[PDB]
């Protein structure tokens, strides 16, 4: 199996304990690194951040503590949109203009691979022939790569994709059987399924449907998604599920109506140090659970959720990763992807779960580090 660890370029900037740059990743915990964001001007691949080329630097130098560590490259994003990509797949011209930059870019900085995380094709403003139009660009890129190989001597670049949970944008956005055959790795963003865009809490990523879901409603959860691209005809051992190492919290309308389900009147209160309202790092968790908050387990869906007065807070914990690692392993997925190891409390300070507790969990149950026998 794999574990696929995406990292995010502007934790850097979070104050204090949240602060998280490369050097505070734990080389042996994933077998697959991905760097979030590159960007592009004028049909190339370009760096974002002031430091960016440091930062690469000291992320591809954890492969010298780690032989076995991949590490890609991610382009877009949701901020990013859609219109630059939609402007570089419409001519062979900047589709080869892309590809060449990033064949140079990834070579010359240490990558083995590019994610493309467009957020979506034919979705967002991307028009409908984009669908059709981004199989070509990951056709033409993998052959690009494939030659590149044989030209320079070394193993070929990887070609990987962050994809869209949810159904209408997937149907709109991917042609499943032709694009399997040319991506190595599908990471099927399987978060965000509820959110404060619905009136209502919900799960962040819930495992199976609530009793109660109808129609659309029923396919917001991971083992609906992950089915519908693998009945579509994507193969399963490329297939890689999405864990979130974060929450989303609701403001209540009526405190007494705390289940999922319940109305809310918009997101909860920011974290100290993500900062965002409605989103908390796994860590920033850990410190509302303590604080309080009343713990509840949802046996329909296998995730938590915990309230405490008039804010709730729907989330995943070691339970729920440990009991989704089982579902992927029996349903032959090629292992998890997480967004984003930044999120985990990777100091140990706030969860007295250790060092990276939700990355530490899924590293073990799908057996990529061992309990060795050290005995004598
Ligand atoms: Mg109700």
């Amino acid at each position: 199996y794999n574990l696929i660890c995406y990292f995010t370029n502007w934790a850097q900037y979070r104050p204090g304990l949240g602060s998280f740059k490369p050097d505070d990743i734990n080389p042996c915990l994933c077998t697959h690194l991905i760097y979030a964001f590159a960007g592009m001007q004028n049909n190339e691949i370009t760096t974002i951040e002031w430091n960016d080329v440091t930062l690469y630097k000291a992320f591809n130098d954890l492969k010298n503590r780690n032989s076995k560590l991949k590490t890609l490259l991610a382009i877009g994003g949701w901020n990013f949109g859609t219109a630059p990509f939609t402007t570089m797949v419409s001519t062979s011209q900047n589709r080869q203009t892309f590809i060449t930059s990033v064949i140079k870019f990834l070579r010359q900085y240490g990558f083995d691979g590019l994610d493309l995380d467009w957020e979506y094709p034919g979705s967002r403003g991307s028009p409908p022939q984009d669908k059709h139009l981004f199989t070509v660009l990951v056709k033409e890129m993998r052959e690009a790569f494939e030659q590149e190989a044989i030209e320079s001597n070394r193993p070929r670049l990887m070609v990987t994709a962050a994809v869209a949970g949810g159904i209408s944008n997937i149907q709109a956005g991917y042609e499943i059987p032709e694009l399997s055959k040319y991506l190595d790795f599908i990471h099927v963003m399987t978060y965000d399924l509820h959110g404060s865009w619905e009136g209502y809490t919900g799960e962040n990523s819930p495992l199976y449907k609530y009793p109660t879901e109808t129609g659309s409603n029923a396919y917001l959860n991971v083992d609906y998604v992950m089915n519908y691209w693998k009945n579509n005809g994507a193969p399963a051992e490329k297939l890689i599920v999405g864990f979130p190492e974060y929450g989303h919290t609701f403001i209540l309308r009526n405190p007494s109506d705390n289940g999922i389900g319940a109305p809310t009147s918009g997101d909860g209160p920011a974290g100290p140090y993500t900062r965002q309202a409605g989103f908390w790092a796994y860590y920033e968790i850990c410190t509302f659970l303590r604080s309080g908050a009343t713990e509840v387990w949802d046996a329909s869906q296998e995730v938590p959720y915990a309230y405490k007065a008039n804010e709730w807070l729907g989330y995943d914990n070691i339970k729920s990763f440990s009991v989704k690692a089982q579902w992927l392993k029996q349903n032959n997925f090629g292992g998890a992807m997480i967004w984003a190891i930044d999120l985990d409390d990777f100091t140990g300070s706030f969860c007295d779960q250790g060092k990276f507790p939700l990355t530490s969990t899924l590293n073990k149950a799908l057996g990529i580090s061992t309990h060795h026998h050290h005995h004598h």
